[PDB]
């Protein structure tokens, strides 16, 4: 393919998802498709032959779009969102054309220089200690990784590294072996999934240690734990803290788990990876408490930031507890699992500029501005309850009752594919989680989410029989 | 920004990458900038107000271009390639456009459905064992991870938990202390660095074992390695081979090594990373030898098959060995170590239509035609010798005489960055290695890279006084 078919090719591509994305609402966001679908659509081996650009094109929306849930979708509420933007896509296009890659300064400066400059810019406008940004006098820095399952590993395995060494330097009649396997580590009960496959990956065990009634993990659990540890000959690695948990976006106490943290040396690593976008706002301020106090924080820009999927930020306190573990301008590929490294920052950096702080704090204020607006229609409305406080662009709730009624709502709800919510659990009772996911969402997006809620509950109960 | 914007941006960003790649030999393949370059150039907070998209496209040739190493150029001879395609910043692009994360199949159908298909394509198309299939019966399927980095490191990582498992349930009365610290894994002292990193994360020793002079790992040397180990009550578990090493594209004995490996239960996977791509080549059948025998095996698409950095393909002979270790239809989230996953098959899908297999064969014949011709130019000239025997896109070769000689011509050439190459090292002596990188490389281009060679060498010869 030369450069013609290829500006061809390209602008069409250019044309086909601007108008999937302005057009998104007037498709079913659920798919209708049975697994399988595709395998029996596309032949068995690759064309022997090239095929035409305008054939694969047409049979994206022919056999690919039918088996997509839509996330870019005002109508998507299941899971904390990816929205991308514009920009972001052109962006990382634009990378893709260079096809770079930063596994150290000369493989290309700017790809290396341009990250530093993207998270001193993102770790000004959270608001973040001084001392996470590169600028800084001090080890401190961020780093773009590739996700937040990706940033809680390298901070649990660089945890288990530093401690493996300074203690068994501390010890040295103790093999690695026995010090290895007397390593602890600790997270909430509400912590990601993510925390748990690390504790497996890290062949450490991690204590996920019980939150209080109100999903909240506290200073006087921890040191409880920690203590318990200790006394028993075990030494404590690393703690976990979520702000933002999947659940119902509860924050774990981070001055409290702080203190005790620094008594025992344990690093203390916050998992950010969603509601580290209101760390931008003043209204959301105590968000920030005791940040200034951990090791290492992650935030997920596809999350809160508008930036596509791919793009989890990382800072640590002292970068040089990471590099030590595993091995002025960073080498980053020190800073991270894999070796060689994508050139993110360029989205980060078009994304940014295009937006402006502004865009960005408007979009996180819209995001509260919607779930207030449908937390609004759930307290109006005598059938429904609120399971936990709303925070951030999240709503728990559920229709009064049973918890069979929930999942009789919700099965309804799948089967229409108007919406995409999923069910959580917490002591027993179920309830529907609703999370504002959109590029494009409006009130009204709001109102037709609460309608097909409130319409189909209605259904569901005038039918019982 | 709305989406009419969005078009003429993203037409723009089209044009400006379709001429980018075109022109791409007439700028200097190496940058010239010195470290900090862009952080004096861009302001130090993002803008408040958004700017004009026209602004930051200019600003892209304006400030990142100069810190660029292009890797896109005929004229980059420095690493294994990265040389990514049109069709596949296109399918790049069109995939962020969706947005759309795989972490289980209704997040998208097509996301997983068309991983399958397309991970079966290329096994198809390399001529690798069926069981690697998921179409096939058994367990057997590959899946497409971040890097090789990363399917080395879930190879190492699931070995080792099914080897801690199949241990500790042989013998309960050990601790899972006692058992961990006594693993002990294995490679070539030729392997990537990644084999290295590999065993730092996983906390378990990879012994690198001597290669012959030829720089190829063989049986017997596992074997007394192996039998060493055991001997002293420790578990062997896994044995890393490469076929493809980086530094003169050696190959590691794979039935050997594989007749050994079954012997003691051990897994063995196979970096084909680069070298992969040859295995749809008849002519290079020998290099497909014992892998009936292996366990799982990486190639990088991004290296031979140009789709673009991202995209390692790795296949397991039996998927349940990794998916039992973290925790029809596969759940690719438990056969990698992140939990969400980006839509990776899209560009890969795109790329394998539009080139079609023929494309994809002759790319790698007319690397291997390139590399054939510069050896001819190496063999001819008296002043130079081979290092070490040719091997697909690779020609090790140096000055003759001292070391020295090889450093003074590298340093000329870095400094007149027409081309780019690196130095390497085996037994005291250092050579240069020129590996064909282009997505457009012509016979030209491999005449110009000699001339500029040659030329130096003269010059350096010329001068001395």
């Amino acid at each position: 393919m030369d450069a013609k078919e290829f500006r061809e090719f390209g602008k069409a591509a250019i044309d086909y998802i601007a108008d999937y994305l302005e057009n998104i609402r007037d498709d079913d966001v659920l798919p209708n498709v049975e697994p399988g679908y595709l395998l029996d659509l596309l032949p068995t081996e690759m064309p022997e032959e090239p095929e035409a650009w305008k054939d694969v094109l047409g049979d994206i929306s022919r056999v690919i779009k039918p088996g997509l849930t839509h996330w870019q979708s005002p109508h998507m509420h299941a899971y904390y969102p990816t929205s991308t933007s514009y920009p972001s896509i052109v962006g990382e296009m634009l990378a893709s054309g260079f096809g770079v890659i930063g596994f150290s300064w000369i493989c290309s400066p700017a790809c290396t220089e341009l990250e530093v400059v993207v998270m001193d810019w993102l770790a000004k406008f959270l608001k973040l200690p001084a001392h996470f940004q590169h600028a800084s006098d001090g080890p401190g820095g961020g780093v773009i990784q590739g996700s937040a399952s990706e940033a809680v590993l390298v901070a649990v395995l660089a945890a288990r590294e530093q401690a493996v060494a300074n203690y068994r330097e501390s010890h040295p009649e103790l093999s690695e072996s026995e010090v290895r396997g007397r390593l602890v580590a600790y997270s909430s009960d509400q912590s990601n999934s993510c925390i748990e496959k690390a504790g497996v990956l890290a062949a450490m065990p991690i204590r996920l240690l019980p939150a209080g009634e109100d999903f909240v993990l506290r200073g006087d659990t921890l040191r409880g734990a920690i203590e318990e540890d200790v006394a028993a000959g075990r030494i404590p690695v690393i703690c976990v803290a979520t702000l933002g948990t999947t659940g119902t976006c509860a924050y774990d106490d981070i001055e409290s788990l702080s203190a005790v943290c620094e008594e025992f040396k344990v690093w203390l690593h916050v998992d950010a990876a969603y509601a580290g976008g209101a760390f931008a706002l003043e209204e959301c301020s105590d968000l920030r408490k005791g940040l200034d106090r951990v090791d290492s924080l992650n935030f997920n820009l596809h999350k809160f930031m508008l930036v596509n999927f791919d793009c989890s930020a990382m800072w640590l306190r002292d970068a040089n507890k990471v590099v030590d573990s595993f091995n002025q301008i960073p080498d980053f590929r020190h800073w991270q699992i894999p070796l060689g490294r994508r050139f993110r920052a360029l989205k980060v950096w078009i994304t940014f500029r295009t937006l402006g702080a502004e865009g960005l704090r408007n979009h996180v204020r819209k995001h509260i501005e919607l779930a207030k607006q449908f937390e609004q229609l759930v307290l109006k409305d005598s059938r429904f309850e609120l399971v936990a406080p709303r925070a951030l662009g999240l709503v728990c709730f559920r229709p009064k009752g049973d918890n069979e009624i929930t999942t009789q709502l919700l099965q309804r709800l799948m089967d229409r594919k108007k919406i995409y919510m999923v069910k959580a659990e917490h002591a027993g009772r179920q309830f529907l989680r609703f999370v504002v996911c959109g590029m494009d969402t409006k009130a009204s997006d709001i109102d037709f989410a609460w309608q097909e809620i409130e319409s189909q509950l209605t259904d569901l109960q005038a039918e019982q029989s």
